[PDB]
């Protein structure tokens, strides 16, 4: 039978039984006594493995289990059964009906995987699963909203040789033990559940950080609504600035070379002491001897070094207010201070990492754990990608707690190894709100000049170009679009038009306002400001398409942003602002009348949509009517989920702390994506098997064949010899693919797909069709990337190898070439011809020892540890040069290879895909940019250029210069009173954000010099140092974080030191004298750079006056 419910024999295990209906499954159990009155039901669906044991076990905890065997209709017997709970062992997706019934009944679906190997084979396997089958086994169930992807089942042999399917005894108590957990959540009472929360705190006095967060008053809104719910809170402060107070005072970290402070907080935090026979008992009961052994090690004997009693007991900082209880979060590796990694050797946790989940698991017993913000560093410790075993940190750590995760919807990429490697649900939350930056009343009188310009008749204009380019001058314009300066040449009509284009984006750029805080709205200002920026886009540049396409005079709004603007944006804005007003107006005739069409040819439009869920230019013509359909009929509903997320929000968190089911959702901020409202839901991703996907094609064709030609106008129609390019999960996610198709269109080959929709061949493109000789590239990835998609990597390689083999082309073979070079250099090296040979062709290189990071921002911001760039070249060069091109030879290193594959490099690529964060505003941009700059600098001799891919606008995606990027990015936040007036609003965590950025510039300036100017150094002086705008920002800091001013004079103080700036003797005398004023007056902070180096305190303190430095020196001396 194909649909059925099953057992196993009781006298004879080995037959089975089975039955059609569920009367005769009731009366089979009834007659042989194993139907229990009152007992909770489970059901068993799926066909992967033999789950003989798993019913036996289930049975034994007491439940009623139901295995139905049914491909197709097994919603029958749901709906038959009723049951509590769903286990599914998942080959596939199983639809919408199941999503509705699960939301109609608040209950759960869980999914463990099985391994088609030996247990010996299986935990020594460094990846787990990839390709089809893993695309079958985790990806696709993740869309119906299933959790918990445990590892169950595997193979074993028997004296014959015959391979049989059974479950690991080990991990069968396990599974039971979370079930039972998970199931418990529903009938135990409020007033006796224990939750523990885990949040991030910077070190000494700095403030606690999330991703767009405002922490504190989060934290104090959660716990009133956990209150009124009937939890046992007890103790809780008057408001959150007492709560922030008493955080401070109970819930610092420290470094390792701050004694005198931990010393201090033993005697004064009152923290939890651990004694050597409870951390014994728990590790004999958690951990396996190995990994221990491995941690006595790294670190030595219980307890260790830091935080340590004279007694002999571990000290760990926690804040409890009756039966929930506040952590924070140590660090997950050792200060070591060596930045080179050393190969063949895995890094473990210390003890008080290990000490603090063991005693959240057995000492607090607690019921729920809760990770509060975006992100911690967990999921992301030794060492297996993927179907986790018994020696891997994060699977022993959680343990059997359900485990909730805190997560923002503009970070999809990165919240998949929290819900794959630590078995975490995803709760989403907002971002902060967009407004405009106003700036249009600063560059308006050169505006003018360039329209008196434009609408000259003269033949001879040159008095006008004279008077543009001594404005343009006189703002430093010139200096980011590396314009010349000279006395009495005019400019030409194209270096005019750039002008005109740059003010025109500084103009009508979008910028983020106050952070967000959960159970507040924004205010009405805000969001009707965040709905004007939803909307407009989207309708000018569909509009504009539909103009082109119709064959109108749309050239001049194509080749100014001026006619643009007053063609297609104003009138889109009014529209919006109408529909805002009265949402009743949507109707078909306004969207005729607005698209300029017959309603046949709607009709056809939508017939053609449907048809699609012809002819090219009639797909493209219905895409474009779609995209304004849709974005005239949501406005209403834009405004009301915006109004309506935040009590959503908390009520999804609260169901989920009792038991209920959550949502599926995708992921993206909501310019991008406006399907990711309302919030409160768990997020998924794409399957890796079907990309690049068809509409990804086009776009990184367009995409390379901009970047040739920009290459071609800087250096005298000239082609690159060879790309570098990096890769990252979230905007391959969001994008599908499109740098992958850049690669590939580079290379010149194009992917062949299946009847299935699937890529899985390659074919190589004539040359003929081409037009231009082949272009020979070099990859650089992340963790994240290599989790998400390996075999990708394996089909850029093998596309490699059979580009570099193409021969009789009519244009040259550089890859040959590049190829023969690479040989040359490996065998004056002093390598084998055979080894230099099979070596001469590896194109993508990663982490070594598989880390997910490059390990360089703690060597850059240690300015006293290095003197030149060549150091930091050697370690940039050992620490990213493992090898990911291939399966059998995964993560290998070989010396001399990522340098041999870097030679003749001319450009290189960073994609960016966000709203919310830009060059200056993440670090791990310029990690990752400016290492590979500074690498190929150091290798060729030569600097090359850089370039970023901007997709933030799905309809209009762009190639842009980097040091233009980074003259629009200062001109638009941090020089603009607007942008600091808004952020002048918030706390500490909105006072942070100016020492990151400051930090950024200095990353920056360190890695690539010609991007940074002098003038942009004395501008942060003149704003932040002299309070030029009066707008009293030192009060502001001294107010709210004195850290942050602190860590910004050091900063700019180190800057000056190492001869990055060339700054005078007034700036410098200044900062010193503000900085050691505020560091007396408010006490040291104590991050990296101001308790922790020796020359800039002696460069600091010879600036200074002689009493004020001894007792600068004296207070800096007191922490350590
Ligand atoms: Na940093
Ligand atoms: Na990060």
């Amino acid at each position: 039978p194909s649909d059925m419910l099953y057992h196993a024999g009781i006298s004879n295990p080995d037959d089975e039984q089975e039955f059609l209906t569920v009367a005769d499954y009731e009366k089979f159990m009834q007659e042989n006594n194993l139907y229990k009155e009152g007992a909770r039901k489970i059901m068993i669906t799926g066909q992967m493995a033999d789950a003989t044991d798993l019913i036996k076990a289930l049975e034994n905890a007491g439940y009623n289990v139901y295995p139905v065997q049914s491909m197709t209709r097994f919603m029958s017997f749901i709906e038959e059964v009723q049951p509590d709970a769903v286990i599914n062992m998942a080959h596939g997706r199983m639809g919408d009906k199941m999503v509705d019934y699960l939301k109609a009944r608040n209950i759960l679906l869980f999914a463990p995987l099985t391994i088609n190997s030996l247990v010996d084979e299986w935990e020594n396997d460094p990846m787990g699963m990839s390709g089809g089958f893993m695309s079958q086994s985790i990806v696709t169930p993740e869309i119906d909203g299933a959790i918990r992807p445990f590892a169950l089942f595997a193979q074993y042999e028997d004296k014959e040789g015959l391979r049989h399917s059974y479950a690991v005894p080990e991990r069968l108590k396990t599974f039971v033990s979370t079930i039972d957990n998970y199931l418990n959540l529903k009938t135990k009472p409020n007033f006796e559940k224990k939750v523990a929360i885990y949040y991030y705190k910077g070190p000494g006095q700095n403030a606690l950080t999330a991703a767009g967060m405002e922490v504190v008053p989060s934290l104090y809104n959660l716990l009133l609504r956990m209150k009124q719910e009937g939890y046992n809170i007890s103790g809780l402060p008057a408001n959150a600035q007492e709560l922030g107070k008493m955080i401070q005072a109970q819930g610092a970290v420290f470094n390792a070379y701050a004694e005198g402070a931990f010393n201090d907080f033993m005697q004064n935090g009152h923290p939890e002491l651990i004694t050597k026979e409870q951390y014994e008992s728990w590790v004999k009961e958690s951990l396996r001897p190995e990994k221990y052994q491995e941690v006595v090690d790294a670190f030595g004997e219980f307890p260790g070094n830091y935080m340590v009693t004279p007694d002999g007991k571990l000290g760990i900082a926690r804040l409890q207010f009756g039966n929930v209880v506040l952590l924070p979060q140590n660090a997950a590796g050792s200060g070591d201070n060596s930045f080179q990694v050393v190969h063949g050797t895995d890094m473990a946790p210390p003890h008080t990492y290990i000490a603090s989940y063991l005693w959240m698991q057995h000492g607090f017993k607690a019921d729920a754990l809760i990770h509060f913000g975006t992100h911690g560093s967990l999921e992301f410790t030794p060492r297996k990608q993927v179907a986790l075993c018994s020696n891997d940190w994060p699977d022993r750590l959680v343990g059997a707690v359900p485990h909730y995760y805190l997560y923002s919807i503009g970070n999809v990429g990165e919240g998949m190894m929290a819900k794959r490697r630590s078995y975490a649900t995803l709760q989403s939350y907002l971002t902060p709100p967009f407004l405009e930056s106003s700036v249009r009343g600063i560059y308006r009188e050169l505006m003018e000049k360039i329209k008196i310009y434009n609408n000259s008749q003269k033949a001879n204009k040159d008095q006008e170009s004279l008077a543009v380019k001594t404005l343009t001058v006189k703002m430093g314009i010139h200096r980011d679009l590396g314009l010349d300066s000279m006395a009495n040449k005019p400019y030409t009509e194209d270096e005019i038009a750039r002008v005109e284009n740059f003010a025109e984006e500084l103009a009508t750029e979008k910028i983020t306002g106050q952070l967000y805080t959960m159970g507040v709205p924004y205010e009405p200002e805000r969001i009707t400001s965040s709905v004007y920026a939803m909307a407009t886009e989207p309708i000018a540049y569909s509009l504009f398409a539909l103009d082109k396409q119709r064959g109108k005079a749309t050239e001049s709004a194509e080749k100014h942003r001026s006619v643009f603007t007053q063609q297609y944006l104003m009138p889109a804005r009014l529209l919006v602002e109408r529909l805002m007003a009265n949402p009743s107006l949507a109707t078909d005739e306004l969207i005729c009348h607005t698209a300029g069409i017959t309603p046949q040819e709607l009709a056809k439009a939508r017939q053609i949509e449907a048809e699609r869920n012809y002819s090219k230019e009639e797909v493209e013509f219905a895409l474009a009517v779609a995209e304004v359909e849709r974005t005239i009929k949501n406005v209403g509903n834009y405004k009301n989920a915006l109004l309506t997320s935040p009590e959503e929000e908390l009520s999804s968190l609260m169901n989920a702390l009792k038991g209920g089911y959550t949502a599926p959702t995708p992921g993206g901020d909501p310019i991008a994506n406006p399907n990711t409202l309302p919030t409160g839901r768990n997020m998924y991703a794409i399957n890796a098997e079907a990309t690049p996907t068809e509409s990804a094609w086009e776009k990184g064709i367009a995409l390379a064949k901009q970047t040739i030609d920009r290459y071609k106008q800087r250096h005298n129609d000239s082609i690159p010899r060879k790309v570098s390019y990096t890769l990252w999960s979230s905007e391959f996610i969001e994008t599908g693919g499109a740098t992958i198709a850049q690669v590939l269109y580079m290379l010149g080959v194009e992917p062949v797909r299946d009847a299935f929709g699937r890529v899985s061949d390659l074919k190589l493109i004539p040359s003929t069709e081409l037009g231009r000789p082949r272009i020979d590239v070099v990859v650089q990835t992340s963790g994240q990337l290599r989790d998400l998609a390996a075999s990708r990597l394996f089909l850029i390689n093998r596309a490699v190898e059979m580009a570099a083999a193409a021969k009789d082309d009519k244009y040259e073979n550089q890859v040959a070439s590049s190829v023969i070079e690479a040989e040359r250099v490996l065998t004056e090296k002093g390598l084998s011809p055979k080894d230099a040979r099979e070596i001469s062709t590896f194109r993508v290189f990663g982490g070594a020892n598989g880390m997910y990071g490059t390990g360089i921002q703690e060597m850059v911001e240690s300015g006293d540890r290095w003197e030149n760039e060549s150091e930091i070249a050697d370690t940039y060069l050992n620490n990213m040069g493992a090898y990911y091109g291939s399966e059998k030879n995964w993560e290998v290193f070989q010396k001399f290879a990522f340098e041999a594959a870097l030679t003749r490099t001319d450009v290189v690529v960073q994609p960016r895909q966000s709203n919310t964060w830009g060059a200056l505003s993440l670090d791990h941009v310029y990690e990752f940019m400016g290492g590979m700059n500074l690498a190929v600098r150091n290798v060729t001799g030569k600097d090359p250029d850089a370039y970023l891919s901007d997709y933030r606008n799905r309809n209009h995606m762009k190639m842009q210069e980097l040091k233009e990027a980074v003259g629009v990015e200062s001109r638009t936040t941090i020089l603009n009173p607007t942008y600091i007036k808004e952020k002048m609003k918030g706390g500490a965590s909105s006072a942070s954000e100016f020492a990151e950025v400051i930090t950024n510039t200095y990353g920056w300036n360190v890695m690539k010099p010609a991007a940074i100017d002098k003038e942009l150094w004395d501008n942060i002086y003149n704003v932040y140092v002299k309070d030029e705008l009066n707008l009293g920002v030192k009060q502001y800091f001294e107010q709210q974080n004195p850290a942050a001013l602190e860590e910004m004079t050091a900063v700019m103080l180190e800057s000056a030191r190492k001869g990055l700036w060339q700054a005078s003797e007034e700036q410098v005398a200044e900062l010193s004298k503000l900085h050691t004023e505020i560091v007396n007056t408010y006490r040291p902070s104590c991050s990296g750079f101001v308790c922790d180096n020796a020359k800039l305190r002696d460069f600091i303190a010879s600036k200074a006056d002689a009493q004020t430095a001894t007792q600068y020196k004296e207070n800096i001396s007191k922490i350590r």
